[PDB]
């Protein structure tokens, strides 16, 4: 049936997808997802779409899948289909180098929230009261601001369009602090460029974050989910994943 496919993506989250000089799209995502659809011996066209009606615009068939680092969350999962996760990583949160947040004690460094023990809602509860007061900052529209909407309602959030624009104001000092995956904030903060910007807190997993990002498909598109499927297991097993993780994150985010 699929001859041809056209992916989706945001074009604005470096450096899963962003642009280069010349305006091309360009990232983990667009590398992933051409080596996927060779496999698959699917004709790939990417596309450029707002994180703001990603998802509607998928189900109403302006194109076939989502590849803009998209977490598998159980909100996401209602709505529509994903692929088996092609990148798994934990949340952490993001501050600049002289922040007095950094001083802070990390009780329990890797922090499930599938279920939530005592240990893990006092761990949770300690970094609530001293994010109050403290200004936070998160894309629209992503798990990051679902977590501080859900898990920390006391704390002060603004939100953006773009990740650039949080980062932007977080080194203006327009915002004190935010949230993103390892992912997205190792090669971010590895940067020489970004010296003067620290990840610190507990990593988290689970819960309202699911388990890894996978490719965004149609419910009703059964076909092309087990095709990307066996197409994202062969990537995982030759190391095509592992390889294509170093070069773009700077080290192995990959499913094992
Ligand atoms: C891996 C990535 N996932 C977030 C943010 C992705 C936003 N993607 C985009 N702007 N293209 C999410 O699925 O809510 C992250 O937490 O860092
Ligand atoms: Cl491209
Ligand atoms: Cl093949
Ligand atoms: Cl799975
Ligand atoms: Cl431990
Ligand atoms: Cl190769
Ligand atoms: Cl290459
Ligand atoms: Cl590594």
């Amino acid at each position: 049936d699929y001859k041809s496919i056209t992916i989706a993506t945001e074009g604005s989250y470096a450096p899963y997808n962003f642009k280069d000089a010349g305006g091309k799209l360009i990232g983990f995502d667009i590398d992933l997802g051409n080596d996927l659809c060779k496999r698959m011996n699917i004709e790939c066209k990417f596309v450029e779409q707002a994180w703001d009606g990603i998802i509607p615009s998928l189900t109403a068939g302006r194109y076939d899948a989502i590849m803009a680092a998209m977490s598998i969350q159980p909100a996401r999962e209602k709505v529509i289909a994903f692929s088996r996760p092609y990148l798994l990583t934990p949340m952490t949160f993001l501050t600049t180098a002289d922040s007095p947040l950094l001083k802070t004690q990390v009780a329990i460094e890797n922090l499930p929230l599938d279920n939530i023990t005592p240990e893990q809602k006092a761990e949770l509860d300690k970094f609530t009261k001293i994010f109050e007061g403290v200004k936070f900052g998160v894309q629209a529209g992503t798990s990051h601001e679902a977590f501080m909407k859900q898990m920390m309602p006391s704390v002060q959030i603004s939100t953006y369009d773009t990740i650039d624009n949080v980062v932007m104001d977080l080194k203006a000092g327009r915002i004190d602090a935010s949230l993103a995956s390892v992912s997205f904030l190792k090669p971010l903060t590895d940067k020489p460029d970004n010296k003067d910007l620290k990840m610190f807190g507990p990593r988290m997993t689970g819960g309202l974050f699911g388990k890894g990002v996978g490719v965004g498909i149609r419910k009703e598109d059964a076909d092309l989910k087990a095709l990307f499927d066996k197409a994202i297991d062969a990537a995982i097993a030759d190391g095509t994943v592992q390889k294509l993780s170093q070069q773009w994150f700077g080290y192995d985010a990959s499913p094992k």
